Formats: C-alpha cells, sequence, structure tokens
C-alpha cells in the first residue's frame, strides 16, 4: 500500500487537500493538522502530481509500517531492502534523509547510516551528501515509519525565479491568498504591494488572460524585475504601475479581489499605512468584493479595519519560520 505525501506551509493543509482531491478523486486521504502534510493512497504517481500549485515537495512512500520496538533499526533496514528502488537507475548517487517525530532510542543520522549502507551494498550506487541525484526518505512518526523516494528535486514552489529571493513570500502562499479570496477566471485582481511581482504572476498564471491583473509598488527597480519575469513566462497582460498603496484610487480602478502582502516595517507609521491602505481597498471594491491579506500584526490590522468590511475568515499560516495570519475581508 503506497502513499503520495505532499508538503505545504503549515496552515494550508485543507487547501492542498482540495487540490489533490481534484487531481486524484477517491477516499482515504490523510491530513496532518498544523504540520503542512497531506497523504493520498496511490497505486501510481505520474507527472500530473508535479502540476500542484500548493505543494513544496512530493514523496512517494512505498511502505508504511508499525515500528517494532525490538530492534527498530533492523526492522527499518529490512523494510527498505524489501522495497523496489528503480530511481537509483540512471541516478548514480543518492543519500537518505531521515526525520523523526516523537521519542525514540535512536537518532535520524543512525537511520540514515543503517538504511544508506544497506542500499549502497545492494545497489552499488555511491552516497553523495551534498549533491545526491536521488533522495531516499525515511520518516518515523510516533510508532509508524514511512519509507520511499522524494519525487521533487527542487521544490515546486521555485516557479517564477526572476521574481524570487524576495522575500519570504512563496508562490505557494500567493496561490493560497488567491484561493482564500475565492478569485475565479474573469475577475479583476489587484496586487497592491507587488514587490518583484510574485502575487501578480501567480494570479495571472492561474486565472489566465480573461482576468485583468493590476499590480503596484513604489520601487521602480523591483517593477523592472516584475515586468521581466512576466515576459519570461508569457504573462505580459499584467499592468504593473508605480503606485503608493496609501492612495490606491489615484492609480487603480475598481476590482473584484485584492491580494495584499503589506511590508513588515517602514509602529505608528505602520498603523497609518494599514489605515490608508484598507480605506483605499474598500473604495476599490463593489459590494461582495474581497481582500485576502497576510499580516504579522493581527491586532493592529483589526484596529485599522474600516466598518464597511466584514471579517469573514482568519487563519494562522507558517511562513519563513514565523506565523502570520491570513484574513479574508468582504465589502458589505
Amino acid at each position: 500500500h503506497m502513499w503520495l505525501e505532499a508538503t505545504t506551509h503549515p496552515g494550508l493543509e485543507d487547501l492542498l487537500l482540495e487540490e489533490l482531491s481534484a487531481l486524484y478523486p477517491g477516499e482515504g486521504a490523510e491530513v496532518d493538522a498544523r504540520k503542512g502534510r497531506v497523504r493520498i493512497p496511490r497505486a501510481w504517481v505520474g507527472e500530473e502530481a508535479l502540476g500542484l500549485r500548493l505543494a513544496h515537495h512530493l514523496v512517494l512512500f512505498r511502505a508504511r509500517l508499525l515500528l517494532s520496538r525490538e530492534d527498530p533499526l533492523g526492522a527499518l533496514e529490512r523494510a527498505a531492502l524489501a522495497l523496489p528502488w528503480p530511481e537509483l537507475e540512471g541516478a548514480g548517487s543518492f543519500r537518505v534523509e531521515a526525520r523523526r517525530e516523537g521519542e525514540h532510542p535512536f537518532t535520524s543520522p543512525e537511520v540514515e547510516r543503517r538504511v544508506g549502507e544497506a542500499l549502497h551494498r545492494a545497489y552499488g550506487v555511491p552516497v553523495d551528501l551534498k549533491r545526491p541525484a536521488v533522495r531516499v526518505r525515511v520518516d518515523v512518526r510516533g510508532e509508524e515509519a514511512f519509507l520511499g523516494v522524494q519525487l521533487t528535486e527542487r521544490p515546486l514552489s521555485r516557479r517564477f525565479p526572476k521574481a524570487a529571493l524576495r522575500g519570504s513570500l512563496t508562490p505557494v502562499l500567493a496561490q493560497a491568498l488567491l484561493r482564500l479570496a475565492d478569485a475565479r477566471p474573469g475577475m479583476r485582481v489587484l496586487d497592491p504591494f507587488t514587490g518583484s511581482g510574485t502575487i501578480a504572476l501567480e494570479a495571472a498564471s492561474t486565472l489566465g488572460p480573461t482576468s485583468p491583473v493590476y499590480a503596484g509598488d513604489l520601487d521602480e527597480k523591483r517593477l523592472g524585475l516584475a515586468r521581466e519575469a512576466a515576459l519570461a513566462s508569457g504573462l505580459s497582460w499584467i499592468r504593473f504601475l508605480r503606485a503608493d498603496a496609501r492612495h490606491l484610487p489615484r492609480f487603480f480602478p475598481e476590482v473584484d479581489r485584492i491580494l495584499a502582502n503589506p511590508p513588515h516595517g517602514l509602529k505608528e507609521g505602520l498603523f497609518h499605512l494599514y489605515w490608508d491602505f484598507l480605506r483605499g481597498a474598500l473604495a476599490l471594491l463593489p459590494p461582495g468584493g474581497r481582500v485576502a491579506l497576510l499580516t504579522l500584526r493581527p491586532a493592529l490590522l483589526k484596529r485599522a479595519l474600516p466598518p464597511g468590511f466584514a471579517l469573514r475568515h482568519a487563519r494562522v499560516v507558517e511562513q519563513g519560520g514565523v506565523y502570520p495570519r491570513v484574513f479574508v475581508l468582504e465589502k458589505l
């Protein structure tokens, strides 16, 4: 019995589960709440899995077993040796990456050594710690263990690299704002703090050319990069504009959805940016228009909310080791 496991930011499991379920209908999906993991039982995984927009890494687990407390390292080594590893085919180097959750009398490096040396001996392929061609995964979680192979080399979230390195904001988080705001093809979308363009590009790539996409920032240099990135992926209909998010109506027309990732710092100055931005956002929506926004400062954000908005959803999401909130607001 085999399992595809997909990882995302903790807090986005329910959305990842929806994406997977549309790709692979059927029952038995498992979600690890607050851990960023979803698993689907699968007899086969092809290239279709690499089209996931909410996933960071994919692993195919070929075995799951109850770890025998008698000789747990021996049991893992025997489990690994009873599986097929055709990936070690043209690969010509590998490593084992082991992870543990719960208390165990062994460490992750012990698992890597015992499993890796058993595979090296059966397969002859050399271990390469820094640049492995294939990554074998062993995860021990409480009393169960999962063994298999990482399917992704680089994370799927490394799309749009010309817009990346800035900042902590991944295309996966951008896709989640899109979905939490219930944006659909044909809707007008604004990215009011666009930076090097990640949210705008994610939106354009997902919604296609029937959705007008507006994107603004004060930094002309970063707008130059965003335009370059849009062209490189065929997403040139995005309207990038030098624009102050404190005065959005000076620059943008009404839209249906606003996906907003305000800067972390410039606190009174921050409150004033939130104050002006949220009022501009309200003025650029119809009744029923929606904002999805990410913030490290939920109390301050809520203090700044104008009363024309209803707060419809809030959730916590892990990003770059810290925990911003996503709020969805609807204009009443």
